[PDB]
């Protein structure tokens, strides 16, 4: 315990890390060196660092960094159009997290987040059937991306952990900053015989990843959370959360307990067919559960206050209906100085819910008038892509985008479209003018259900890396993940 | 076999694979390079 | 002509000099560092 | 050269020691 642990993990950290950056530099090296013989010998024959002072000094590896934003410079003069698309290729990001061959068992929920220079990755295992199936357990995984002689960036698992009491846990996330990883976990009321009460609440779990250190456990119930409503039951988005500063950021939706009245917003284009008012009494129901105008299902900003002093807090904010359809999984963003809010599709509107707030309030959020994403498989709803048309459904998928611009004017994601055996996927980018490129991806693979894309700074460019769950085949049974590719910009003149 | 396992069978892999690649492609590069600077060479200061 | 000797504009990180903990009811204080010709010698105390 | 120093990276954080490096640099100025 005391020699041959600490050593083998010191053995793991060099020859994973280290060795792999001096190679990387080395080769960078000498690129440099030789374009600066060319051009010497072109020009000659006939016939020190602030702004990284102060940046990088401070980092353990350099190999990554947040996203900084392209520029239309240069582009502008003419008549142009500054665009952005995909690479043409899209790499495997191998061993992103620890696998397993058994047939009885489902790989789902990933949550994956960057910070930095680490990466936290989170995955449920589940008995049997993906979503009714008893949790086996739910693993985490701390690591860094690094660059390795293949032509796209790798991932390095660091420290990899089971969550105690895993039968017990409804849903969590992670999040992702410099040199730290939190994960937020929501428990139900057990009691009397050991299984737990399903759907019910009793507080939350924080768990706090430092490198080649211990995790940290706290214990957040009872007088230390504030929920704005009373709620049955709470779950937390799958899509991950934020830091900033002391406090992070997080979305939950769940059950809550209401007597006022319901006017649930309705936005459809001329769907005409019955209509007459019948349209407005089936959104007011769709966002209820189980008929009952008591409970409704209602997402909520989720903010944790004081992590550092060692007694964390809760508080939450809750959409009101009329801004909102029935909960689902969610995702925070910070984007610039400012910060995002992506929702997933449950029910009719099966439209890209995005949404852009200065100071994650609920009375300052303005939501995207985009519709690119369409999530067209694990529905049971009828209505036609053109017209959304008010019907009681339920979907279940999970499909984010990443934005690629201050104001999200430019952002990309990923497409899946069902057919006669599995579904077909794309790559997509979206830019100003309402242009989308497009690249058709993973041919081999039978079937994809989901995807999360988190972009960064790799090699001077955007690199993006994806997350999605599905089956190689289709007697195998589902898996996780992970690939990588890039953005490159343009300068196109018509 | 909780988590001293995994990580020897990690480090295997890293020694075994990764860095002999990174190094074979490390030099394959160094040689393309190379013929480039002998041809440009011969192409530029012939006079 | 004066000849002088100024300090550099960076202030880089030396990770993982010695080993670290995440309990927050320990101390690290009072350490003691010396460089000889190739090695180094590092000292800590932890208190509660 | 190395320094190695007591702080704390946060308010609420406990003491720590960290480490860090630096160069010196002869000049030559002409008045
Ligand atoms: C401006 O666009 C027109 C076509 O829309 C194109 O013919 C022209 O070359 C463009 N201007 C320049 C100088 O690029
Ligand atoms: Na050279
Ligand atoms: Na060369
Ligand atoms: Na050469």
């Amino acid at each position: 315990k005391g020699e041959i642990k600490p050593k083998v993990s010191l053995i793991n950290t060099a020859v994973s890390v280290s060795i792999p950056g001096q190679i990387s530099n080395l080769q960078t090296k000498f690129l440099q060196k030789y374009v600066y013989l060319e051009e010497s010998i072109t020009k000659q024959c006939t016939c020190d660092k602030p702004d990284d002072d102060t940046t990088d000094d401070d980092k353990v590896d350099t190999t990554i960094k947040p996203v900084e934003y392209y520029k239309p410079d240069g582009c502008n003069k003419t008549n142009d159009h500054f665009t952005m698309q995909p690479g043409v290729n899209f790499y495997t990001v191998p061993n992103l997290g620890p696998s397993s061959s058994s047939a009885d068992e489902c790989y789902t929920n990933p949550s994956f987040s960057i910070g930095s220079s680490i990466y936290m990755f989170s995955q449920e295992i589940r008995k049997t059937d993906c979503t009714t199936g008893e949790i086996l357990s739910i693993q985490i995984v701390l690591g860094r991306i690094v660059d390795k002689g293949q032509q796209g960036p790798q991932a390095s698992p660091l420290l990899v952990w089971s969550v105690p009491n895993p039968k017990i846990i409804n849903s969590c996330a992670v999040a992702a900053g410099d040199e730290t990883g939190w994960v937020l976990c929501s428990v139900t009321l057990t009691a009397a015989s050991g299984e737990p009460i399903p759907h019910m609440f009793d507080g939350f779990w924080l768990y706090k990843f430092e490198p080649d250190t211990e995790v940290v456990a706290y214990r957040i119930t009872g007088f230390a959370y504030l929920l704005d409503k009373v709620y049955d039951s709470v779950f937390i988005g799958k899509g991950g959360g934020i830091q900033r500063g002391n406090d992070l950021y997080f979305q939950m939706f769940g059950l809550s307990r209401n007597r006022q009245s319901i006017k649930a917003l309705c936005e459809h284009g001329s769907c005409l067919g019955t209509g007459g008012g019948g349209y407005q009494v089936l959104c007011d129901r769709a966002v209820m559960s189980f008929g009952s105008e008591e409970s409704l299902i209602s997402n909520a900003y989720l903010k944790v206050n004081d992590v550092a002093s060692g007694k964390p807090t809760i508080i939450s904010q809750t959409f009101p209906p009329s801004d909102s359809y029935k909960g689902s999984n969610g995702r925070i963003y910070t984007i610039g100085e400012r910060y995002g809010i992506y929702l997933a599709p449950s029910s009719w509107n099966r439209y890209l819910r995005f949404g852009l707030t200065p100071d994650i309030s609920v009375r300052s959020t303005t939501w995207l008038k985009e519709k690119d994403p369409i999530m067209k498989v694990l529905t049971t709803c009828t209505n036609t892509d053109k017209d959304m048309c008010p019907e009681i459904c339920n979907t279940r998928g999970y499909q984010d985008i990443f934005p690629l611009s201050e104001d999200s004017s430019f952002y990309t994601y990923i497409g899946i479209t069902p057919s006669n055996e599995g579904t077909k996927s794309f790559v997509a980018v979206k830019d100003d003018a309402g242009h989308v490129a497009s690249i058709t991806i993973l041919p081999n693979y039978y079937s994809i259900t989901s995807a999360t894309i988190s972009c960064f700074m790799y090699k001077e460019e955007i690199w993006c890396i994806a997350v999605t769950e599905g089956r190689k085949q289709k007697e195998n049974p589902q898996r996780i993940y992970a690939h990588s590719y890039r953005v490159q910009k343009m300068c196109f003149n018509i």
